């Protein structure tokens, strides 16, 4: 959840917002180790419930998200249902556990490609065109993350947009991402420069992946 | 419906058969002028019911077809339901009226392309990939006709098969078609030559379109 003024500004200038609970357990092995554990349900519930309690009156918020990269666990299903029960006015989405679980109203993959399947074990990233028409599938598809804009990037961006326009149920996506997470450091002469992972003695680090 | 030996040969050699009622009113304006008319229901009914009565014991017959290129009329819906009642063991398909009407268990377009939409008024031929995922659409898609093999043709055949293999609900199609409908004529020396439309003084005719 963002600074409260953000939602007010989105209300007034006009931007659709996905409000997302402060839950990410990416580093766990497997990714759902905590989110499938009922002992972590209380901590998780608070991050979801208190977000909804705060932001539910903002028109800009159109979709609730259960967090990010925390696999798929029983705690997600419980909290998905909690939100649907308390606020039926907004769809709930969540990408974890393969982007099309029982904890999401929207197929919301990250970095699924337009035409190319990436058939990973358990959590495949289908071609977005293909994903829509899998046997039994009826949900809209909106990429929670796509077109990773790291450095000299966004090659093939046009391919996504051609598909979005051609396919009714391909309803767009959210580019990753808005702003380089660089930090200003100063050299011996007091001149500013842009720093990334590792430049503060931080180790282990993931270098330029923050930009 | 074919010569009765055909189904016995398909039973024994092993080919899947779509058995199709002898009903085509292609030249009507509009195409459903007769098939929407209750006065033509008795005539149409006999072409459907007597085919089913003749051929229902052949295992090679896996799908019933209501005919071809006759638009979509109320008579089709009635006969669709008749078959579903008397023989629940086989799906019923029919392409007329846009290939995805209420008279068909299978989206069965003719000459719908793999990636390119042809948005004709009333009876669009969507890209087959796009067609599967149209809002609310759940049926399998099998082209009743595709890859028109007229003369030097079948360009882009691989594009269909790549799509068929990638998309579970794209379950193939029937190439148009098996054999050239050329006829034998003889020159002054008794030498045979292949003839097409118009070669018999027949007019109006559609020339080489029979091949
Ligand atoms: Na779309
Ligand atoms: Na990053
Ligand atoms: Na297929
Ligand atoms: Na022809």
């Amino acid at each position: 959840p963002n600074h409260p003024l953000w939602y007010t500004l989105c209300d007034r200038y006009g931007l659709y917002v996905v409000d997302e609970a402060n839950i990410e357990t990416h580093g766990m092995v497997p990714m759902n180790r905590l989110t499938d554990d009922p002992r972590w349900l209380p901590a998780m519930s608070e991050r979801v419930t208190r977000m909804v309690q705060r932001d539910r009156n903002h028109p800009s918020v159109i979709i609730w998200s259960l967090g990010n990269e925390s696999g798929h666990g029983a705690n997600h299903d419980a909290l998905y249902r909690w939100i649907k029960s308390v606020d039926p006015s907004r769809p709930v989405q969540y990408e974890g556990g393969g982007a099309d679980t029982t904890a999401t109203d929207i197929i919301c993959p990250m970095y699924a490609r337009v035409d190319e399947d990436q058939p990973f074990p358990a959590v495949p990233k289908w071609s977005i065109k293909k994903w829509l028409s899998l046997p039994g599938e009826t949900r809209p598809l909106i990429l929670c993350e796509y077109a990773h804009a790291m450095g000299n990037s966004l090659g093939g961006f046009a391919k996504y947009w051609q598909a979005f326009r051609q396919y009714p149920r391909l309803q767009g996506g959210f580019v990753w991402d808005w702003v380089d997470q660089s930090l200003i450091k100063y050299d011996e002469n007091g001149n500013p420069w842009s720093a990334y992972g590792g430049d503060f003695g931080d180790t282990p680090n993931d270098r330029q992946f923050c930009m």
